[PDB]
């Protein structure tokens, strides 16, 4: 099926445990996917104005570790929950893909997890400003704008807004795309 064929392709790129326990000041993000009408989806977070740290910006829901958690999928997961409402129950963690060095001193490590078909966000105000969701497809033929900075801008056929994805975030989105639609009988 789509969902297995999904899982399949993400396991050959999973790197595990490799780089966790290195001396790092350590965050984990969460690539929620989501399937809809069809095809599979990414979801997105809208940073909170109040926020010390990018106000504002798209991101995936994510964080800085904390002494209670297990492991780095652990600290992806409590993040999760605590900025839309996501349960434990609702998300199959499939892998860790190739973290991101920032800064000299820190490393971001991404995992992707498959979303339950009745999960309904409930943002938190004080976290997060909006929630939305992409097709996967799209990150192969982004509508591209240069600020030089390349950065994608998506407008939900919905409601007719506009988002603005860049950096890290956009980076993995790419990536994620690939993996998974990459050479497919149509
Ligand atoms: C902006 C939220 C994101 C959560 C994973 C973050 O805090 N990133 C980050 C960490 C350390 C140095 C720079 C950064 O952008």
């Amino acid at each position: 099926s789509m969902l297995d064929d999904a899982k399949a392709r993400l396991r050959k790129y999973d790197i595990g445990g490799k780089y966790s326990h290195l001396p790092y000041n350590k965050y984990s993000v969460l690539l929620p996917l989501v399937a809809k009408e069809g095809k599979l989806h990414l979801l997105f977070t809208v940073r909170s104005e109040k926020l010390r740290r990018a106000p504002g910006e798209v991101c995936f829901p994510g964080g800085k570790r904390d002494p209670t958690d297990m492991d780095d999928a652990a600290t992806a997961l409590r993040e999760a929950q605590e900025e839309v409402g996501l349960r434990p129950h609702q998300v199959e963690v499939v892998c860790c893909l190739v973290p991101c060095l920032i800064d000299t001193d820190t490393l971001i490590t991404p995992f992707v997890g498959l979303i339950d078909h009745n999960f309904q966000a409930q943002p938190n105000p004080a976290e997060v400003k909006d929630v939305f969701l992409v097709p996967l497809a799209y990150f192969l033929h982004p509508q591209v704008h240069d600020q030089i900075n390349h950065i994608f801008e998506y407008t939900n056929p919905e409601d007719g807004v506009t988002y603005q994805i860049k950096g890290m975030t956009a980076n993995l989105a790419v990536l994620v795309a690939f993996i998974i639609l990459e050479k497919k009988p149509t």
